[PDB]
């Protein structure tokens, strides 16, 4: 998961579990009346890295598998990515993430249970999707760490050259990398991806009909919160793909915002082989109870921080 030069034979720690895999309700809407309905799996991933009893920095994927007879679309959402900063950064923060993000992407050791009415087998062929929106906030999982003498706080263009440097490292040979960013111009977007020769101005999903059909909705994300909108004043039926895309440039979190940006890639018709990997994996009230706990953490105190550590290592 990571190389030796990091982890430093035990100087660096890790915390990293899953939940059991999920079936969930597809976070893309599906009309009842389509052909081959798939099923919805969802694998929440936490990972920290720590320096003896501190917290160094943190990382939240949810991995969704939409599994149809002999394919699985796969969705790789970044969810929430973070720096504590109470000591002076002594590693690149992108030489941990990315190539944990990478091992996230990749892993294919989940533990599927069969649908009601042993463990699921999935399908071979596997077309990938990585979702990363970046926006600039102080924190984003570490409560209070924005205060840190060492938390380096990156400026919203800064924050989405740093994603792209890092999405562009684990994606070699994808089938496409689409960059958006909504109220920008095209040529302003252009500069963003003008030395990433595989990088495009756009989107990653379905282009034509209906949003709701196309957007998969993520919990906590910009096109999410619109999303949310859109199918509570029930207009589910008449928002479409390019006047959601058109609309969401002027929500007040883009137009207010500090180059709030959309990043996906693809990944078509490849083929995986499925490998048992022993990782921790908790149910998902056990994951929920770590994130509430973490949540009430004063990262500028290094005593709370400790004592959350030494509490997790115990369990």
């Amino acid at each position: 998961m990571l190389p030796p030069d990091i982890l430093q034979n035990g100087e660096f720690e890790t915390i990293y579990f899953q939940t059991n895999p999920t079936y969930i309700k597809s976070p893309i809407h599906i009309p009842k009346s389509t052909l081959g309905k798939p099923d919805t799996v969802k694998i929440r991933h936490f990972f920290a890295l720590l320096h003896q009893d501190l917290v160094v920095l943190g990382l939240e994927v949810f991995v969704y598998l939409q599994i149809y007879s002999d394919f699985v679309e796969k969705y790789v959402y970044v969810s929430k990515c973070d720096t504590v900063g109470l000591e002076k950064s002594t590693i690149k923060i992108g030489k941990v993430i990315g190539p944990v993000l990478q091992y996230i992407i990749n892993y294919n050791g989940y533990k599927i249970k069969m649908k009601n009415l042993e463990y699921r087998t999935l399908p071979k062929t596997q077309n990938l999707r990585l979702c990363v929106a970046t926006k600039p906030a102080k924190e984003y999982l570490f409560p209070n760490s924005a205060k840190n003498p060492y938390k380096n706080l990156l400026n919203g263009q800064s924050l989405l050259r740093w994603w792209i440097s890092i999405i562009d490292s684990i994606t070699k040979g994808w089938n496409n990398h689409k960059l958006m960013i909504p109220g920008a111009d095209k040529y302003a977007t252009r500069k963003f991806i003008e030395k990433y020769s595989d990088w495009s101005e756009g989107h990653i999903f379905k282009k034509d009909g209906l949003a709701v059909q196309a957007i998969p909705l993520f919990p906590d994300d910009p096109k999410g919160r619109f999303l949310e909108l859109v199918i509570v004043e029930c207009r589910y039926g008449k928002m479409t793909v390019s006047r959601f895309y058109q609309e969401l440039a002027y929500r007040q979190e883009f137009l207010l915002g500090d180059c709030v940006s959309l990043i996906g890639c693809c990944k078509e018709n490849l083929e995986v082989t499925y490998h048992d990997d022993l990782v921790s994996t908790v149910t998902i009230s056990e994951y929920k109870e770590f994130m509430n706990l973490l949540k009430l953490v004063d990262f500028s105190d290094r005593v709370e921080v400790s004592n959350f550590v030494s509490n997790y290592r115990k369990s």
